[PDB]
């Protein structure tokens, strides 16, 4: 028996477990694998954190809280957590809602940003070649998280404080009562007062076992690392992280760290998949490499060398691409964290705090109604 069980000890679940353990709550975390791992949504080494938020100005306080928590984690562990690369956002002037909302978000929250146009972009960051009609907003104080190290650090800190992590154990079913929760696995059954459910892409398959019917679609999302001109694209010469809008969608990427090569993903396209049958080999579809080189040859031509490494990862999308962070509508002793829609990792520190509050008290300090499980746009 525990105070709290966390099912899925990944990005959100491990952060929640640390928050609980820190408060002396007796916590069990259960995971299908041994986090961090390459079967979920957290691998590929690096994750962008932005504060000025093109998906919506209402995420900014959560972003800023999460950033402060990431600096706190850096101080507590020997693992590397965060590098302040800055984040460049650009797109054609007048033709990117994402860029426009990034700019509005920065204004509304008085964030520190630089605004640039056309050739100014290419001049400031050798290696970038945008058309003259593009504009940009650069956020100097955001950057890059080392996501596998984040999970490892939270795990080690939680375990030192008495959290138990049961690895390689799939939760197969749930039994919820008014006064207790139970999970069923092939390695045994466990009970607690409260449950947090954070199974990433598997939320789309297993939330039905809690009598929930929520549209959730897992997507197969690849990234690649490319041999690059290190005099232009290295973190050592202040090449930024980036998230940009071009006519054919949104691309994102990372400077080369220690010669790993520039890393690139295509955000707005992926294959609809089931997490149990996804093909986790990079390059099995022509789109995997070709969509990436299409961007590199046009906008970052010195980073379009040999493919050094590929990875395959999953998003879990809601209809509105906003998260789900709430109590179960029928069971106040069950907390749901789902649907992070390809943009949740940067918030995992702050979400851990929210989940711990919801589990312990049934409430949170600030409104999180944008992530309500009851909202119309979910259905
Ligand atoms: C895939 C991806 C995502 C991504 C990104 C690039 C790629 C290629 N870039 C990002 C970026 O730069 N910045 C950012 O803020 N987010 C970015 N993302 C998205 C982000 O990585 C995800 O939103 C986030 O990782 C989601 O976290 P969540 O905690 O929901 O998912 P998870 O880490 O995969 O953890 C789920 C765990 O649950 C376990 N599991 C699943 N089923 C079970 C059962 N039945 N029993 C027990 N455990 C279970 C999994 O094993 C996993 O550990
Ligand atoms: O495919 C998609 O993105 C949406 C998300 C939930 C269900 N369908
Ligand atoms: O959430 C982010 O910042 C990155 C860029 C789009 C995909 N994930
Ligand atoms: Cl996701």
């Amino acid at each position: 028996h525990f105070d709290v069980i966390v099912v899925g000890a990944g990005s959100m679940g491990m952060a929640a477990g640390y928050q609980l353990a820190k408060q002396g709550v007796k916590t069990l975390l259960v995971d299908a694998f041994d986090p961090p791992h390459t079967n979920g949504s957290h691998h590929g080494d690096t994750r962008i954190i932005r504060h000025a938020y093109g998906e919506g100005r209402e995420y900014v306080p959560l972003a800023l809280r999460s950033q402060e928590l990431w600096y706190e984690l850096e101080k507590e562990t020997h693992h590397k957590i965060f590098t302040k690369t800055g984040v460049l956002v650009f797109g054609p002037k007048g033709e990117s809602a994402f860029v426009a909302e990034t700019m509005e978000a920065a204004k509304e929250h008085s964030l520190t940003v630089d605004l640039l146009e056309g050739d100014e972009i290419n001049k400031r960051w050798p290696g970038i070649t945008v058309p003259e009609n593009y504009n940009a907003i650069f956020e100097p104080n955001s950057g890059v998280l080392f996501s596998e190290n984040c999970i490892r650090a939270y795990r080690e800190l939680a375990e030192a404080r008495g959290a138990k992590v049961l690895t390689h154990t799939r939760v197969e079913d749930f039994d919820i009562s008014p006064d207790s929760v139970k999970i069923e696995t092939a390695n045994g059954s466990y009970t607690a007062d409260k449950l947090i459910v954070s199974m990433g892409a598997w939320n789309s398959k297993l939330l039905s076992k809690l009598n929930l019917d929520i549209p959730l679609q897992p997507y197969r999302q690849v990234v690649g690392f490319f041999e690059s001109d290190e005099s232009k694209y290295s973190n050592d010469i202040d090449f930024p992280g980036f998230m940009v809008e071009v006519p054919n969608g949104i691309y994102y990427g990372f400077p080369s760290f220690g010669g790993c090569g520039l890393k690139l993903g295509y955000h707005t396209f992926g294959q609809k998949i089931d997490p149990d049958t996804i093909n986790r080999e990079f390059g099995v579809y022509p789109e995997d490499e070709s969509n990436l080189r299409a961007f590199l040859e046009e906008y970052m031509p010195g980073a379009n060398g040999e493919l050094k490494r590929g990875a395959v990862c999953m998003y879990t999308k809601t209809l509105d691409e906003h998260f789900i962070i709430d109590l179960h509508p029928e069971h106040s002793n069950v907390v749901i964290a789902a649907g992070f829609s390809g943009h949740g990792f940067k918030f995992s520190s702050g979400v851990g705090e929210v989940l711990s509050q919801l589990a312990l008290t049934g409430k949170t300090e600030h409104d999180i109604s944008i992530f309500s499980i009851n909202r119309p746009a979910l259905k």
